[PDB]
């Protein structure tokens, strides 16, 4: 049986069975993804350090991002206070290296840790180790567990918790460090570290006033929120609170944001409907690929107001199918592929086939390098 | 109390001098915020093209180099190469290359000094410009290749392109406004050589490699972009002729070409964003005829050799410039309906339509806006 953490445990666990195995398409499989991930075996571990502008608090190891939906504004000297324009990114975003690097850090060590799950071979485990260590734990270069400064936004005087989002990236990744544990790359000393990084980000999460705040917010932050904090809770084997965040948080959240029809009006209003819809349940795939290792399916549970979360994916099968329908503002291209996992996770969670068979005709592309596809070869032909 | 030839309108700049050397209070007000809005260049370190750690295939930091912003890596190959192309869908690796924002920040500020310094006559913004000017363009060290080979490159595509020529127009209107500088003290007869010896350089690439050939002869947005550009460079080397037989050799045959008789612009419906594509192709014809019209030469009224004129892209357009929600094409992001004042403004004028002067002037400019090419067009703000 998979270590408890943020994937899907059947299919990963069905990956090392059939290579162990040795069964061919699995081993090709395998082998496709391995020669992909060579790039992360020679890629130089990133650091949040790397970055000139420094954040209010003057130290490097503290993450800061820019909220990609603020920009100056014109009609002001200096451009301050930043003004909103929702949807549109602004190109300012990537002058602070992290939002790509944690990025980066993500995929590589997601990669690198599912392939020494599945293969066990020491070279996937000594380059996850690498990074893990580089970004997390290391007195210099790893991050303050905190995201104080996540999507700060320049003249604005009150402090905000929405940018807590940007953790999915390097949290996954935490996650994975589960995988490793049992190498010979990954020593006892490393996994405390770790384990006191993870203690610490934790409780900046739960007591910290951005904290608290994302904690409540009944929209799609707080339901990433909740799913970044399983990530957390399961890192640290704390089964019980991944119980009560279940029952008490994510599922009261995700039956506030339901309305009668399926819908979710929150983000119908965004000048992104369709994407933020899918975000939002993005949110509670992630979260059920850790509840449901622990007996707890997230897709099937009804709420206290009888919602339930396959109601939500009922209203959006349609537009799935048939992206032109989509009857709300959308002023940018939706990705079809983001339906095709989508609909596997709640299909195979609801036992509904139509969504497993729609999943399968979407697709993934069988050779594609985008590491959160590695364990979905039952989509890629 | 004429301007000197160059990429601007030059009727509302002669106006704007005039009126603030009479001490018009409306004017004087307006400038006094212009001059707000450009101390920040003049306090801002002059850029250069060779602030870059990736090198292009010359190994020459002096070589501008951008990617072309549609073609992203291909995740079904091991490498992402060679990269496949989303046409409207800007891929933000394009920002990996300094020059694409540091010429654009370059062109903003040598502009607005030299603009200013034309009106209000003081030395702290031909100071200023020069400046810019000297870093950017002339200078040993730090100064730009003439040349545009490495512009909007695409990893893994085997053949040159020339369709990153555009990235030229940032630059290039700073060319021009080079020539409001010529007579202070700051502007030496050193630098206007050594600029001027680049310009006729850079004019010599865009004539005769293979890149710009290609570029002069494309009958789309890109040969209309290239010869406004080519415009500009004349402009500043005083080549008033040329300028002639660019207009009626190149502009008003490829103009000509591209309005179908509906005037539409086909090669623009096409595109993914096509109402911003349709405005692009005229922002050319704006910023050509900005300077045409200097030497006489009216590009929204003079036909071409089959009789289509410009003007009839212009109606094409118009009832979209109202309701941009009536657009009936692929617009896969939202259109700036303030490009459209500067431009039915444009055209208004140059054509007589009081219609569109008076929907210019209805759409607006935001009067406190810091964008610098809103600079001459007070007549659309208030």
């Amino acid at each position: 049986s998979a270590p408890l953490g943020p994937f899907n445990a059947t299919l990963l666990e069905q990956l090392k069975n059939d290579y162990q195995k040795g069964e061919k398409e699995v081993t090709r499989y395998i082998e496709l993804q391995e020669k992909v991930a060579e790039k992360y075996i020679k890629m130089t571990p990133l650091s949040v350090t790397a970055k000139k502008k420094l954040p209010p608090s003057k130290d490097p190891r503290d993450y800061m991002t820019l909220s990609p939906y603020w920009w100056p504004d014109s009609t002001k000297i200096d451009g301050l206070p930043y003004i909103r324009k929702d949807g549109e990114r602004n190109p300012e975003v990537y002058e602070y290296p992290e939002r790509e690097n944690a990025n980066r850090f993500g995929d590589a060590a997601y990669c690198l840790g599912v392939l020494y799950y599945i293969t066990g071979k020491e070279v996937y485990a000594k380059a996850c180790a690498n990074h893990l260590r580089t970004w997390f734990t290391d007195p210099k270069l790893g991050m303050n567990p905190n995201m104080t400064y996540a999507q700060a936004v320049p003249g604005m005087k009150k402090m905000r918790g929405s940018g807590f989002i940007d953790s999915r990236r390097f949290s996954r990744a935490l996650g994975v460090a589960k995988l490793i544990e049992g190498s010979k790359s990954w020593t006892p000393s490393d996994k405390k570290k770790l384990d006191d990084w993870a203690t610490a980000f934790c409780y900046w999460m739960e007591n910290s006033t951005q904290g608290q705040r994302e904690s409540h917010a009944a929209n799609n932050h707080g339901l990433w929120y909740e799913a970044i904090h399983l990530m957390v809770l399961a890192y640290l084997d704390r089964t019980d609170r991944i119980r009560e965040v279940a029952e008490q948080s994510i599922l009261p959240k995700m039956g506030a944001q339901i309305a009668d029809d399926g819908s979710l009006p929150q983000e119908l209003k965004r000048t992104l409907s369709l994407h933020y819809s899918t975000f939002a349940l993005e949110a509670l795939m992630e979260a059920n690929q850790i509840t449901s290792q622990i007996g707890i399916n997230l897709w099937s549970t009804p709420a206290s107001n009888g919602k339930v979360a396959s109601q939500a994916v009922d209203y959006l099968y349609p537009f799935y199918l048939n992206p032109e329908d989509w009857k709300f503002k959308q002023i940018k291209p939706f990705d079809q592929s983001r339906a095709a996992i989508l609909l596997y996770e709640a299909g195979t969670a609801l036992g509904n086939q139509k969504y497993v068979d729609t999943a399968k005709r979407i697709g993934l592309k069988y050779s594609t390098s985008d590491v959160e596809t590695i364990p979905y070869l039952v989509l890629k032909k």
